[PDB]
């Protein structure tokens, strides 16, 4: 048995849940179902061999966790960074299972990726190891088998290498893989799903932490954060009206200078910086405007703030960052990047929402969860032999964040308290409804008795 | 060549239908068909082997008769019960080829199952064995190969633990089975649809018979079985403000006691019952309420009566019971049950159908196909990865259910003669059609030239 | 449950063998082997559809009963008659499973054929047949899954062309089928191989029996049959030194005229008259010179005998026939057709042998063995990518048929009481060796515990 | 990157031996290849779910790492004991690669099993969790793919469920499996063949220590473990004129209290004790004739002794164990077990060769290296359609062994240094000798360059 602190993590996170819920008052014999359901169904790990632009013959880790299955087939991203091992990809898989089962379209929980580190490299480089990370996976996977996607360090580019090695090797045309161009069976508004899920999901919160009093128009909002997740949701933040005070990325901030905070050509800007795989920092133009603090997190450095929105990666919310921001006024936080808020964090916003300011976290596997939907809809397309409007897909979009945060407080009402402040657990109520599912569908094909 | 009489009895009604209509006349080379059509395209027996709650080394036969694909992949229900064998497995197969050819969706007819008595059996034993019977089905099937679903014996419980085995044993999530639950590709209605169905197909008969002048409100109904079919029947009827007066399983007959006939809560009892395998003696409290006779059908003990709807088992009315029915008013006989009424019955209520007091039969291949009709939907939400409402699907199910009164009564117009009642045969009407059909398809894929 | 009366009486000989010797006394808990081995593993039956040379659609049942693998894959012949059936074909799959494991060689038993008449059919329709045949079995089949050849009317045309369809439809050349022509994967001595060890096992026959007394040379042989199996033993006769005094078919006999019986160049002939199905009776010399009765068998006609040798079809010597035989002088019975001897004759052999003439049938299970023996070495050779010589081949055959012998005699002593007359039953020697040889593999591979 | 102790352990035995000899300065490309063999092709972990004897829902996790597959499929033995975890499995099948190599015969390296524990379960759930782990294996596996066989805690009985579990998921009746019945494509001299060919190989190693002075004769024998290498390493030594002064088992350790030893009939006792996982405790009789140690392993309890056979597990010579050997006067180790020897233990016994008394230690990966051989001999019986004789697969050990120690000598001299004493290592030249033949296989295949 292993050191899997991020696995743990979450783990921990759930079943406190769902432990200190009325949950397993109501229904004892769903206590058996966490010894079953915490041992993935199957785990993949094999070498990725490949050439790089010197002709040197490379070597890398990959891995496919096929977590849950009871919903639907296997469904979850795939993430190229330096960190990935085992525990992260567990972590990520587990939640995912949770995650899919909230957005209500039959998708299982996994999650793959490689070590394999994209900074430095072409891409020429990238699209050999892409395809030679599929001539890995290609057997294990399959439209009703396991759908992949781009998660950390995955790009369009990415996903669409691997769908022609997978479709080459395979001799079939078919949705193997979602985060498709839309020449081969993408869905509109996928790139922007998941940032705009987390906007939608937020403006859920105001409406119901305020009565209706208040909207997200004027609201302050910092992001980490400047890839796919951060970069729709702060374009769609400004749709919005409301304000951006910061975008991140891995070596530091930019903090907005202006109170009208930073416009869509900036976004765009980074935008293409990303694509290039450079840094903020590579902007001297963009850095002079604004303020850029190298090596910072945005959270103790944005000033007067409402809305922290996380978009990088896991535990990138300190405790001590968590009370910085409620010092600076925010009231809401969700979760972009896949548990983005530390352990401590996820305490410090809960103390508050049950009896502080009100400061309220939901969490990534209720906020984030648009990204998934949205593949779950391109999959839905594409059995259907079909391509929706933007219009369409948004307003399914739309249509189940409002469901994901409906089942949250309805779930949160039914077996947990709110507290001093009666605000309901957005981190519970996820928790408990996805579990709830999970579970029964278990039940039903034989995983457990 | 062996003794079949099951399959024999229901080979000669459907020939019978054919040959003494115009159809031969007008198409003389489809006499080619009938040995053809008559020998399944496969059959498949298995050995199943399973571990009792004693440890016990046990042995059952399965079975899967693949009868006709002309029209799609092959489909229709697994049944368990003691009396099961090749006979009895291929008059079904036999019928479900032309009940799904009536139902206009894309579904060819085949039928399995297994020797295995449930009665006796705990849950687990029940879940060993549905795992053991799919471990020697799941190569011969497939989501657009043989798609089962349950009959009798065969409950959702059964139907799941099947999907479940097969989905980890192909590793793929699809349509594989029908009758599924609803967090893994089922369908609203698909539990009500048999006998939902038999009552609406009842009202286009009442329509037609009276030309209008009366509806099945008040209409007394006498209900054998007390299964899936029967309870939704019984169901349907009260909705509709029609009378239960009786509803039976293998044991007895339980016949109301009021003229407001049996009420929901007490169907409902019943449905609870049989969820553990029990008898309807075994209600004391329902026993001392009504009028229960062990060992007895309705038919004859029903007293006054309009409507009868075998909803048990093949061969439940016989011709003396059928002549009975007449006597005490019955004028509308319905099938829930595959081929219900025995040969001498069908010929007393086609004989009061063309000359006598009018009593129509509908043959179950009609009467009855709602429940397949609905699987063939539940395979085109799975394929269109959608869920429908049950407004939505009972609308369908209503609608398929006129369109198989509609082609009955047409094709018996077009083929055959009412005789003095001017009432068509729905019985020959329902045959000549769904022949008619699949031996063009069968003629076009080269079954037969 | 249908009636099965060959697979009943073959059950029937085989269960008294063992329930009549000591084997449940020692090994007790064999006694649950018999409820499951009974129940085949799988049965497949097809419809055949083809083209005769009228271009009219023509239907046949085709059948392969997969009987029991425990030894191996399964192994087994194809039988073209239009007797055929299921009960037939599990008479034949049944006996099949022990003689494999006689051999020593890793086969399990199987059957299979169609009710498909090879009289009166042209090559050309019989190609036909052969290939869509194999277009229904093909999935079914393999090299280490199971192995057919050439039983009654399946000729090496019939099996080449079953080859060739099977290579085509796979898109490989393996052992799928034995019985193949010597320039694609065939074995020498294979066409010679049933009726070469027939007469093999006689000859340890009549060393025990006569303690060394006696040989073959000079006995006078009864031959019924006049196909494969029948014209290599009356070959092997001549060769060894006996006298061939009959041969038949289907319409009659022929009876030697001369003390010298029938010579080489006579049997060359009727060999040609079968490959054309023709008749014995279409030989108007040979009728002439010998004497030829319509509608007859052997056994009655041929005067002063020594050795039967069955070589026909199932039931083809009565209990009478076998008083008869015996009067006659018959001291050996050797069956080369499966359960060529009826009950009743089987009866009068044992109780000769137990304590009258001492007249010793051997049952087809052991004497017929040498046809899959040497279908085993010819799965072999294609595995090993080698061609054995005939000496080779003929060696090995030898060598198998005496240990048969061994087996059964040792099985015999251990287990049986032999009677007055000191002579073992090969009857009851063959049939529990080889089911304690499939029982105790069977346990090995969770068939049974 | 996780906490794998055991498999940093044997990488570090094995990469200190390449990297301390010459074979770098002559083939520097070499030093390319550690980072690629050491991170395994594939590793599936995968859920296995059983029930138990009360009916209860039992979890464990399987593993199958398939490490390397250079020089054939990949093979190695299956674990089950509730230590295994992936750090364990990667362990052995990283030492499998080498092992298999310097058998000669066409055997990639892999192993795999589970956590469950065998102790305390019937036959009956040790047969379903083996059903239930096949059930998850068998795509994974297969004749041309991955053959397993039987390490600690899986015996023959668990084995042969395996095999029958594939062999029905598959449809084929294959080599799938090595230490099968013989009945089933088993070969003779599996069982034995890591304990005899243990002993083999120390004959070798007396003899060219001793220059042909001394044999086995004679020799004093201190034994570890009890199943199935201990056992057949007694035997073999006994047979060979050895005295055999202890066997043990987890629970402590039985010492010989006659200067003859343990006498077979004492070995076979332990066999049935173990083959109902009882402990040599459990006989009261051989404890009270011989002296049990409640707790201890033998090394420092056997008194005056030769030769050191550790035959329980990895890391069962401590450093202190080994000094002790030596001062009671052992002059041979050699591993039964994989990886027996501590790694302060190795450094003992090597500086006794190099340096002091010349006590000698021959790795697992050579001296127990019998097993998987004959399992490769199974291999080619089962692909041959063969079973060879006792005699003929001992003599084929036999050379093999014989070879294993010519290769780790010759090796040795070409690229070491024995030191003051004149002795090669064996553990030197068994790591290099299977390094240089997989490293040069990987490149011909495109695995590094
Ligand atoms: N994409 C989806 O559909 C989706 C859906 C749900 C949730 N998520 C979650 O959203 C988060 C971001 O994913 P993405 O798709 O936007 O990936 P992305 O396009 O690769 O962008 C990741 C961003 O996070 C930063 N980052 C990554 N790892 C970091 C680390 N260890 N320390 C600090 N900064 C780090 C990167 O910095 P650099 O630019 O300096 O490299 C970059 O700005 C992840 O937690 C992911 O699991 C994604
Ligand atoms: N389910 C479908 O979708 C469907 C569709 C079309 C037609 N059908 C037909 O409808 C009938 C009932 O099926 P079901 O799905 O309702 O099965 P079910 O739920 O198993 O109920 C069967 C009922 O019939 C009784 N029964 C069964 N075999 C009997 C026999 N030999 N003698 C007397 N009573 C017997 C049972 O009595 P106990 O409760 O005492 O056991 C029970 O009340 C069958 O003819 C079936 O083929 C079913
Ligand atoms: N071939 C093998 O390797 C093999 C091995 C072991 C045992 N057997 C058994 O040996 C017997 C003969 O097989 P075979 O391969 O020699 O077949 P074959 O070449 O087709 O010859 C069959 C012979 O038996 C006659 N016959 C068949 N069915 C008959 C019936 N119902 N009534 C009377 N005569 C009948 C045929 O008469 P016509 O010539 O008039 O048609 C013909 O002479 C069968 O019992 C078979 O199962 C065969
Ligand atoms: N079998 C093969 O072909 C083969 C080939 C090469 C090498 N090996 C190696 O040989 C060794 C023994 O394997 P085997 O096949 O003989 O297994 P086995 O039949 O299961 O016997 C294992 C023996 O070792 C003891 N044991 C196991 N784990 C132990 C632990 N953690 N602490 C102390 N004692 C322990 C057991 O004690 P209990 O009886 O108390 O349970 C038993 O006596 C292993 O290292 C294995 O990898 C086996
Ligand atoms: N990266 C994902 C989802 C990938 C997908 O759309 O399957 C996530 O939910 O974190
Ligand atoms: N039990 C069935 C139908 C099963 C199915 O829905 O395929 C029937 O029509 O009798
Ligand atoms: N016809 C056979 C054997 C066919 C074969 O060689 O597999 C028989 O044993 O009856
Ligand atoms: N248990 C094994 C070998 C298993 C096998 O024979 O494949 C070993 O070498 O440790």
């Amino acid at each position: 048995t292993p050191y899997e602190p991020e696995f743990q993590q979450a783990y921990k996170e759930i079943v406190g849940s769902i432990e200190s819920s009325k949950l397993f008052e109501v229904h004892p014999e769903l206590k058996r179902v966490l010894p079953i359901i915490s041992i993935p169904e199957r785990v993949l790990e094999f070498r990725v061999t490949w050439e790089d632009d010197k002709g040197n013959c490379r070597v890398n880790t990959g891995y496919r966790v096929q977590f849950n299955s009871a919903l639907g087939p296997y469904k979850g991203g795939l993430r190229f960074h330096p960190s990935v091992n085992l525990s992260i990809l567990k972590f990520l898989g587990f939640e995912q299972i949770f995650k899919n089962a909230l957005t209500g379209l039959p998708m299982g929980g996994g999650k793959g990726g490689s070590d394999f580190d994209p900074k430095g490299k072409s891409d020429n480089e990238i699209r050999r190891f892409s395809q030679a990370f599929m001539r890995q996976l290609f057997r294990y996977i399959g439209p009703q088998t396991d759908v992949p996607a781009g998660d950390i360090g995955v790009t369009g580019f990415v996903v669409m290498h691997m769908f022609g090695e997978y479709k080459r090797l395979r001799n079939e045309y078919s949705g193997v893989v979602t985060g498709k161009h839309m020449l081969t069976g993408g869905s509109n508004i996928r790139p922007e799903a998941t940032g705009y899920g987390v906007v939608y999901y937020v403006k859920h919160m105001i409406e119901h932490r305020t009565k209706g009093a208040e909207t997200l128009k004027g609201k302050r909002v910092a992001i980490s954060g400047s890839g796919n997740v951060a970069q729709y949701a702060a374009l769609k933040c400004i749709q919005e009206g409301a304000i951006v005070k910061s975008i991140s990325d891995s070596k530091g901030v930019l903090i907005a200078k202006t109170a009208e905070g930073l416009v869509p050509e900036e976004i765009h800007e980074i935008m293409a910086l990303k694509e290039k795989r450079a840094s903020i920092a590579d902007s001297a133009s963009l850095c002079k405007k604004h303020h850029y603090i190298a090596g910072a997190r945005p959270w103790t450095n944005v000033g007067e703030i409402d809305i922290a929105l996380p978009c990088a990666t896991q535990n990138e919310v300190s405790g001590e960052e968590a009370a910085a921001l409620i010092k600076q006024g925010c009231r809401y936080v969700a979760e972009g990047s896949n548990m983005g808020s530390s352990a401590e964090a996820v305490e410090v916003f809960e103390k508050s929402r049950a009896s502080g300011e009100g400061c309220w976290l939901a969490p990534g596997k209720a906020a984030n969860a648009g990204g998934v939907a949205v593949s779950g809809l391109e999959m839905a397309q594409n059995a259907q032999f079909s391509t929706w409007t933007h219009a369409e897909v948004d307003a399914k979009l739309a249509g189940i964040m409002q469901n994901i945060f409906e089942q949250s407080t309805d779930v949160a009402s039914k077996y947990c308290d709110s507290g001093s402040n009666n605000i309901p657990s957005l981190v519970d109520g996820a928790n408990i409804a996805g579990f709830l599912k999970v579970a029964t569908a278990m039940q039903a094909v034989g995983d457990w008795w």
